[PDB]
């Protein structure tokens, strides 16, 4: 599953409302069809059978199952089976083991809870791990805490904390890099900051949980004007150069170039 | 020891202040008696004695000790011999090895090394084990630092960072979170600033170095009577949804509901 | 002794052997480079510079090129014959590294993801005896675009192996180095982060041009003011017994030991 090629724009899609498939799928880069916190209880079954019923093209979907050890996630996999869906998504990653009891599947792990950010590396490095997303929101819950923003909407510092650990041990064992969710879907000023900052730093995807944010993600993973000229720039004047040289009173030199090479790619 | 229960105000009390352990008790909702950093050499020994003389309420009391491998702990653990306290502070906490060599005793481990943060997950996972708290000034000063915050009074970078650190690793291993003294005195904005987010978080503790911190911080464990009309809005709400809706124009699904109900919890 | 030194420490690109001896004149320490300063093409003659112009082993490290490139090991063939006993290794990402580097002493630059995950290993290696970050190729490696923001401060996973760097470094006793400010004529900002660097116990802040060396240099001493309330607490504390009010502040020893640090930086 060619997950880098496909955009930055994913999606969450309720699994038992399989009369929206079609237009998630139509929406967004991924979909992530969803059996776990999008559904209720009650109605998995029915998700489950929503599942396998009405594919989406498995080279551009993903499945959130249920947290590992789960009765539910027993039921997810076998329901799975008769897909053609390859990936999935733990939540609730908390572990290689429950990473590892998924081969030969490949696996986005989704850390939100603190036993998983305390094993980030163990989690990234389990052989199919393929990505690694955060999820600000179970974290606070399962921390005992009430709120993941504070007063004017920025994450407070354990969520800025975790989404880095997630960045790195991603990077670090060479996987997908997944930012989270903006739940203030209004807020596309909030959304465009994280989802600029994202890309900024190496994030391969911002997910989303309604289809107005996909465009605001696109947009914001494409390199501003003003830094594509930049790059433009600094490139040009390092053709002439050789090894460090003083451009815009600031120093470049390798890795100053190569995210101008990035930013250029980008686009 | 029911500490989990006991409310999130706590408060310092040098052990080698006798006089000073009742007002303690009354202000507080856990007093801990200090025989480390809060008192000076030459008076542990008063303070090892005071200890024995006045006591609290072991419920509702927690003594720090010294830290491992000194002669000043030794000590300590001896006095404590003749108490009826099981529960204590280990300060510049460091290994699993330091808070196991306590057993049976409780253990709650305060990180304030460079050491203790890099070592803080098994620190948490030790047996003996029931809390972590974390300290920026010790912290600071083994780092070869001079000071914990910046000039506008915001926590320096690595001071914020061990805080999250200490409270993934004790929520890791299901242990109590207490978030750090606030010691300019006079600075109550700041105090309520800092317990709020705490409570935001899920730290369950503010620990306080004097009693006139204790109310506010009391009062910012308590969400916003906005926050909890909130709550029960969404919580009613929800009753007549399945899986993820749209509130207010905020998707919500089940760890929203929990923040709401964990709202309600700390409220009513 | 590197330890016994300044904070002022300065790369200098080793195909420039003719600004070496300004380099050592202007700086504490010198990191003459051989790695990203210097292009692929432009290596040998700045190999060939370190042997024919050398400098003060006791003051001087040389930045070779990563572990198991052909230019490291070129790099150590070159360094056989010179002086030089203390090297910088860039993209530090195992003890493994380190150790192959004996019996040289090895600041090891911390500049991954793979080496924010294993800081604590590549810390305590036996031949480390300092630690450095590097945010340029941090970013550059991550697939990201930029280490500050708009504002101008680092972006969060900067700052976020700013500490982990700081942490590893100090938990097994080696130098602390922070990072190069890559903005030469702006000592606004240089000054706020080297005051940052010393106030949190970093020893060193390495610099890219001498102009900054001043910079730095009195940056990690303190305030007039400061001095003055660090000697103003010590003579209060001796009237005083473990815990005690001042000025508005509770204090104890470590507050004590902040003072006695800041007394030391200045004499
Ligand atoms: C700062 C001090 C000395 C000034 O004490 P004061 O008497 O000069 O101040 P005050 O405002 O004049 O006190 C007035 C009233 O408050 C009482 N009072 C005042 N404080 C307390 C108290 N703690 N417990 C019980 N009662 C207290 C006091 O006795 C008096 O009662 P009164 O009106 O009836 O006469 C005092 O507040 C105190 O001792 N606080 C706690 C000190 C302490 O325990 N420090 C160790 C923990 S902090 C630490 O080590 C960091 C960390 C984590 O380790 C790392 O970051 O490295
Ligand atoms: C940027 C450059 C090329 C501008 O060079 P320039 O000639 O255009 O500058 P200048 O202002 O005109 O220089 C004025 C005078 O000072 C001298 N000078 C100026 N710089 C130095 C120096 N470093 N050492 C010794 N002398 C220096 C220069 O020779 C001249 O002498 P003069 O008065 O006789 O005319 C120059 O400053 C330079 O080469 N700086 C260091 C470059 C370097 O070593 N970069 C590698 C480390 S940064 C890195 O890789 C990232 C990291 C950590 O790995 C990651 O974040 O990933
Ligand atoms: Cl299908
Ligand atoms: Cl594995
Ligand atoms: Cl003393
Ligand atoms: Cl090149
Ligand atoms: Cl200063
Ligand atoms: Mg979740
Ligand atoms: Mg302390
Ligand atoms: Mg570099």
């Amino acid at each position: 599953m060619n997950l880098r090629a496909a955009g930055p724009g994913w999606l969450f899609c309720p699994a038992d409302r399989p009369e929206r498939f079609a237009k998630a799928a139509a929406a967004a880069d991924v979909v992530i069809l969803d059996l776990e916190d999008g559904v209720a209880e009650a109605q998995k079954p029915a998700a489950r059978n929503a599942l396998r019923d009405t594919p989406l093209d498995p080279e551009r979907t993903v499945v959130r199952i249920n947290a590992g050890g789960t009765a539910d996630q027993a039921r997810d996999l076998e329901a799975l089976a008769g897909t053609a869906y390859t990936t999935v998504m733990l939540p609730k990653a908390e572990s290689a083991a429950q990473v590892i009891e998924l081969a030969p599947r490949d696996v986005i792990a989704l850390v939100e809870t603190a036993r998983g950010a305390v094993c980030a590396a163990e989690i990234a490095a389990a052989d199919p791990t393929v990505g690694m997303m955060w999820g600000a929101e179970d974290l606070i819950a399962t921390l005992g805490g009430s709120s993941s923003r504070r007063a004017d909407g920025a994450y407070r510092d354990v969520a800025r904390h975790v989404r880095s650990t997630i960045l790195l041990a991603a990077s670090a064992f060479g996987r997908l890099a997944l930012d989270a969710v903006h739940l203030d879907i209004l807020d596309v000023e909030g959304l465009q900051e994280e989802a600029r900052d994202a890309a900024a730093v190496g994030f391969d995807v911002t997910v989303c949980i309604h289809p107005s944010q996909i465009p605001v993600v696109r947009k914001a993973y494409r390199p501003s004007h003003e830094k594509l000229a930049w790059a433009r720039r600094v490139l040009a004047a390092s053709r002439s150069e050789r090894g460090a040289f003083a451009f815009e009173g600031q120093m470049v030199d390798s890795p100053v170039l190569t995210h101008a090479e990035t930013m250029l790619r980008r686009a």
